[PDB]
Order: C-alpha cells, then sequence, then structure tokens
DNA sequence: CCGAGTACATGCACAGGATGTATATATCTGACACGTGCCTGGAGACTAGGGAGTAATCCCCTTGGCGGTTAAAA
C-alpha cells in the first residue's frame, strides 16, 4: 500500500507452490491484476505473460 | 594399546518439474432424416368349398417289475 502511491513494480518471490497459490487467492479479492511464473503452464503460456 | 570424537561419505525422503494421458470442445460434412406425390404390389374383407386331424374306443406288443450268477467295479 505504501507502494501504491509509489506505483513501481513489485515481484514475489516464494519457494513453495502453495504459497503462490493463495498469494493469487488473497490477491484476486483485492482486485490487484498479476501473474503467476511457475514450472506448470507450458512455455507457451509463459512466453505469453513473459 | 584402547576409547573418544571429529570428519567424510552415504543413503533415504521430499518436493519440483517434465512428459504421457485422456477428456472436453469445435467444426464442416456424409448421411441419416423428412416431406411430396405414384403406384403397384400387397393386405384384408367377404362367400363358397375342402379336408385332415381331434376324439373315443380297443386290440396288442413292449415296458417295468421279480430273484439268481458270476463278471466287473472297487
Amino acid at each position: 500500500t505504501r507502494l501504491k502511491s509509489q506505483g513501481h513494480r513489485v515481484l514475489i518471490y516464494s519457494q513453495m507452490t502453495r504459497m503462490i497459490d493463495l498469494l493469487e487467492e488473497y490477491m484476486v479479492y483485492r482486485k490487484h491484476t498479476y501473474m503467476r511464473l511457475d514450472g506448470s503452464s507450458k512455455i507457451s503460456e509463459r512466453r505469453d505473460m513473459v
């Protein structure tokens, strides 16, 4: 929220995938758009997201 | 000479990730699907005629039922 008045880029590094899923479920209710990068999605979807 | 301990090696377990799998979906197309009238081979109704098998007896063989003997089953 302090960075919201700033408006820079924020990246989250999580070792556990379940914490990334819970981070997407928690960030979805905050109306904050983001994307998840893991070893799950195909290189095409990761290439489009990148 | 023996015991304690530190160090190196190792093995097992967990988590990530890649690849195989299977179903959900999309779409244009051969083929079921559906009128439109034809008609001619069928399908049935209506008299008349035929006929073979059902039904009842009844005579007559072929079954099913008695006691031993050894031969085959055990």
